């Protein structure tokens, strides 16, 4: 129980783990259990139909998803779950990730997805801000997490390295 | 009189949109049938209708909707019949994210997508007729008049 | 009865727009507090609203802004719990500039970005009940019953 | 009649053959006869003309046009023709296809084109999208389109390559 | 009294921007012909038109259209006069789509493009008047005036 | 005066005539009389000022102007000279142009600018517009103009090379 | 009485716009002049008003244009004092144009920009004032009780 | 008191640099006293409260900031501070510093922040603009700055180098 994951990370394909593995590693570090996989919304329906539909009874308690171009895989995620979603725009090659953000954010009142900025720092913030969700009723967590962000404050150098 | 058409949007809210791409098919009296299906907010019934599409008789599929358009995608995901997006004007972005949310399909899984607003709705419908031409003839002939009629309507000089 | 969520926004213009997500909260029943901070106009007291938010009993921050957007931003930086960011609607350029200046924070502070406008509001406020949900049963069952009833009042043709 | 063209491939020039070699790949793949020919809408107007006029009477069924920047090959195409016009927006060095996409999706009511994504995923789409309509009264056809579609969902992995 | 300007425009829809141009070129006294010539809707009137121009005596070509605008670039494609673009202004996307179908044109067919909408319309007939006056002296003269007048007229401070 | 220049070639700065070589190249093609110089809108507001204001007495019949960023060489040029100017916008290293192009063409109406492409493609066609606006009232540029063009339409390949 | 900060704009349809700095700027009792002077209409009158500004005692110049604005960016060509652009809200692009006209400055001749529209004249007037106050001890003292009482006002809850 | 800083150049981050050194370059080429230091708007934000909160009474007359992305930086260092703070946005990899341009230079009524171009010419230029505001009251500076852009002008060519 204390290896169940209470995180899934999901992304459309391989090609979106460049940008994925940034919220894996982060809430490894932190010591979120969580799964990560791949789920297609465009080529995989069902699979992401399935997925979303029993996060909660499989004990998950934040989904955290990436995707680009006409990026779907959050949107449809957070259609099916209750849970709160948490969406990473992949930077595309033509747009450079407007239509992933665009496609992303732009949900309309009533289906919910927390948008994170395009890229390797969206994933990295997408698995912080799960983190900060569960360290709401998560002591331990709560203090792993508050030492992370001193520790962050505490190292930013005072003056720029001139070479 | 089965539908070979299904015209299908996210919200009543499209509907003064996509009611231009209803008024064309029956224009050109092809049986079809209009509802609302939205990707977000009834993902089962997306699902169900797009799965079931082929086996009810339609041969085309037009989609409509605004914001982070999900539907025609979607639609596309579940069905191997064309899938037609019609981009709706929103209220921000005037449609910037309806047609790219619509229209940047990964390869794999298209969606023929039309213009911004009611013009895409026409042409989601004109396109399907050209479609169901292609094995129609009677239609095919129809849709020949409707053309000649446009070019042919069209003044020489503004008023 | 202590509020749990924060909804704050930037000035009174910023309210037409926010009040979507206070009237959510309300009507889930969520305690919550509604303030008007400003980031640009009163700093101190965004930092010490973001600062001691957590003492006082709040889970959950809902920032609002248009323009060169920092609210949602500067909160996340002082403190350590989850921001949710309302992209408010902007006169020239529709909330593009709210929504880059929100949504693209760089790695080591997030904001959960919700939609430009009304909608985003909206959803900042169902966001954050989601989040409270993990943790309160009788308000995950209220969530539970508002999504469904979203879904089942979904006509099936429009009108 | 067997190896007789259903499908038109056209394209402004030779830049944009890395683009639409894709569409030609996919139609080849699922055995539909195709032509693949250059014409310009800015440098060859008249062979244009003649083309898209006579496509039906030449037994084509679909016509597949890419072009970038000010691209106007796939609306005038749909101009001439009474037959179903796909348009695949070339990027472009500057504008990234922007300037493309625009140019070929904002076809006004009265003449459409039903446009794709930028790039190589809209000219493989292309092909894909003529290949349904085409599906619709060839059930051999048909057969092949469902045994590729459902490969595509069944070659999805479940999860990431961690490397 | 042969018009040596063409002025074309896709739709009636398009005349209350191009009727600036109109304007204009009566006002410098300027013989010049106002059609509607659609690219979309009309190909073969577009053709025939564009590729007897200089035949018919006419010097500069000045097109407007908007969305997917193709008149321009497709008239310059048939002739060998110098063709001006005018943008005419979209509802959704405010003439972006009209202006970039209409300036990016690659090397060898060229449009010399104006801005979106009314100025852009004066503009076209404005540059095409300092065409013509390359070699009409009492036209370069007006137009001197004209260009004098307008400089002169600029008010010293704000009402 | 066989040699005097008809048209001027002016742009912003060295980095301008990697673009604007096109323009001058072409003129040269067709042998059209031109001078090639380096004028700043910003650095030298005077020269600008005096080589707007004397084109027309020194001869000149259409002004090229090329420019990037805040573009505002052609503009300001049209403001000072009653000849017809052609704007070139120059790609920009973080907006491609879009600067570029916008600070050009969008002039308000009384000044008009007639704007190209942005890059190679506008250079190009800025020289090809100011000679067919020289054709107008030359024969014999007219005839070379009329065989250029054809020459181009008659170079158009068929079909693309499939490698 | 003599004027320290020059106002220009294109044309009267720019002062509903910068009207904002000229009232701030009575505001806070910094003399100054308001004018028109057209960067493409009167190129003449704007390289001598920027030419002469600093041998007339000016300090500092706020330019307001819209479109392809380049009064800002010509007048910083011609004067060595700060020049400050305020992007005007355009038609079509909504200032989109205005902004990149006058912010992309290449190095060696600076614009100080702010946001399009009202908000942008306003704190064009604003920062003036706050170069000004740097070697002015009681328009220092004014400023400093301006931004206080902005401070202070912003209410804490929404009406 | 005559190596007293006058101006201040902030930057969120070590990356920021290669940017802002043009900045520090241009202001010692100038003989303007400066400090030049790292702070960031989410990662220090009491840092820069007191940074801003105190820069007129460390004598400070000037504040160049510089930020990319969500680029918070200059926006809040003008909410503590009266000085008049110029921004610099720095390139972001997505957007091209549209992002960082947008959350810059949109400030509302009331709290100002002069804006200069993207990326290096922007930081060039707010080194420069900062060099005109302090040359209002400093002759010698004054003198400086009327030689560095009489150069600057003097030193454009007539025409470019044709290879």
């Amino acid at each position: 129980a204390a290896s169940a994951p209470v995180v899934g990370i999901i992304m459309g394909s391989q090609s979106d783990w460049e940008t994925m593995r940034h919220a894996d590693a982060l809430l490894t570090e932190l010591e979120i259990p969580h799964e990560t996989l791949i789920v297609s919304a465009h080529r995989t329906p069902d699979r992401l139909a399935d997925y979303a539909r029993t996060a909660a009874e499989r004990g998950l308690n934040v989904i955290i998803a990436g995707a680009g171009g006409a990026a779907h895989l959050p949107g449809m995620c957070a259609a099916w779950t209750r849970l709160p979603v948490l969406g990473v725009p992949v930077e595309s090659r033509a747009l450079k990730g407007m239509d992933s953000l665009l496609s992303i954010v732009q949900m309309p009142g009533g289906v919910p997805v927390g948008t994170l900025a395009i890229g390797a720092s969206g994933a990295k913030n997408a698995a912080l801000l799960a983190a900060s969700i569960l360290a709401l009723y998560n002591p331990a967590l709560a203090a792993r997490l508050e030492t992370w962000r001193a520790l962050q404050t505490a190292s930013v150098p005072n003056s720029p390295i001139t070479e």
